[PDB]
């Protein structure tokens, strides 16, 4: 049975068959999540650049890194940001399905430096669910904050 789980830990140390990078459209290392990811899979950043609201897979050996570019809400309107955030997760689902993986490590896109200083846990997570509910891979969501871990854990529990 495909499940959702949540783990408070560095996504760069995931035990899934592929990772989603919370990427910038330029395909740059940046800092935060994208740093950890650049350090663990640096050859995955060869031609990783992809537009806002899209996902691009680059192999590190045989290990797929999915660069998903959620919107920077500093730059977008709430309604355009929402559209772009939904579509990035949609692209993740397509890439996970194309890759035929049994599991995927995924961060909550647009909830850090790209949040525009707003709490978007529920917005980002719901878009993740909408997208990934149609796939048959185990989904492990990575966060750093305990409060976020619990709230994510509850949102998972209350769908079953
Ligand atoms: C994951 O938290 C973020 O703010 C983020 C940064 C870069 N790209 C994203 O898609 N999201």
């Amino acid at each position: 049975a495909p499940s959702y789980r949540v783990k408070r830990m560095d996504i760069a140390k995931n035990d899934e068959e592929c990772v989603v990078n919370a990427a910038n459209p330029r395909g740059l290392p940046g800092d935060g999540v994208c740093k950890a990811v650049y350090k663990k899979w640096p050859e995955s950043f060869k031609n990783s650049a992809t537009p806002v609201g899209t996902a691009k897979t680059v192999m590190c050996g045989t290990y797929p890194v999915i660069h998903a570019v959620g919107p920077n809400f500093s730059n977008y309107s709430e309604s355009e940001g929402d559209r772009e955030l939904a579509a990035a997760y949609r692209e993740v689902a397509k890439e996970v399905t194309r890759l035929g993986v049994n599991s995927v490590a995924i961060p909550l896109l647009s909830t850090g430096v790209y949040s525009g200083g707003k709490d978007r846990l529920t917005q980002s997570l719901n878009h993740l669910f909408t997208a990934m509910d149609s796939t048959d891979a185990d989904v492990v969501i990575y966060c750093r904050d305990k409060e976020w871990e619990k709230k994510i854990s509850e949102a998972i529990q209350m769908r079953t």
